[PDB]
């Protein structure tokens, strides 16, 4: 809203804009670090702490949450936010914490669960918890990870990794994908991930580079999607962003492209 940021041109969410869409009635977990509910540019509708040493949801000590935040709503100006916190100030967090904030989510009837965060390590644990949200109808988007490449392995971090989530990877202004962004089979989409102003605690705004960012935006788009589709399954928003992403090359490191929410917001199924 109030930084100027090109990522919200990019994915073409301004068509959408003009259209009169604005992902209201939408309900949007960020699953990250809070979100700071007191920055004049944000409103948040409810949420959850997981974080025993962190336990107030509605305040960000690390800057994450309460940036993605601010995607989410320069994307979808009308969604509502839901800050589920299961990462403390240094950006990480106890698995079984982030399924607590899933199970959450789920509970509460969310429509798209963001998850700004990835781990090295698989767990069944949390694949059980992603797969459930995509079960009970939930749009899931996770980061790809920040981890780079590592010649033919995947890098993609959980849980970006399991099949039911959207795995998003992070461009730069002109498409290029990011240095740090996270490659393999398991990467679906890309989006704006590099240079990203908005909201930062303490009524402050800055830009972040991460799969981090490039998430939110995809999670945004959605929120639009489902804003002028809301009978639209989770199955059908997923193949609308992928099958309508821009094509930018090899899927190893780009996966189907970048989301065009205009294209996917108009797709026949």
């Amino acid at each position: 809203a109030k930084c100027v940021s090109y990522g919200v041109s990019q994915i073409k969410a301004p068509a959408l804009h003009s259209q009169g869409y604005t992902g209201s009635n939408v309900k949007v977990a960020v699953i990250d670090s809070g979100i700071d509910s007191s920055h004049p540019d944000l409103n948040v509708a409810g949420g959850a702490s997981f974080v025993p040493s962190e336990t107030n949801p509605f305040q960000d000590n690390n800057s994450h949450g309460t940036h993605v935040a601010g995607t989410v709503l320069a994307v979808a100006p009308s969604a509502s936010l839901y800050a589920v916190k299961v990462l403390g100030a240094d950006g990480s967090g106890q698995y079984s914490w982030i399924i607590n904030g899933i199970e959450w989510a789920i509970a509460n009837n969310m429509d798209v669960i963001n998850m700004s965060l990835g781990g090295p390590s698989g767990s069944a644990a949390l694949k059980a918890a992603v797969d459930k949200a995509v079960a009970s109808g939930v749009v899931v988007v996770a980061a790809a990870g920040n981890s780079g490449t590592s010649g033919s392995s995947s890098t993609v971090s959980y849980p970006a990794k399991y099949p039911s989530v959207i795995a998003v990877g992070a461009v730069d202004s002109s498409n290029q994908r990011a240095p740090f962004s996270s490659v393999g089979p398991e990467l679906d989409v890309m989006a704006p991930g590099v240079s990203i102003c908005s909201t930062l605690p303490g009524n402050k705004y800055g830009a972040h580079s991460g799969t981090c960012p490039a998430s939110a935006h995809v999670a945004g788009a959605a929120a639009l999607i489902l804003s002028k589709h809301p009978n639209w399954t989770n199955t059908q928003v997923r193949s609308s962003l992928e099958n309508t992403a821009t094509k930018l090359g090899d899927s190893f490191y780009y996966g189907k492209g970048l989301i065009n929410v205009e294209a996917a917001a108009q797709h026949h199924h």
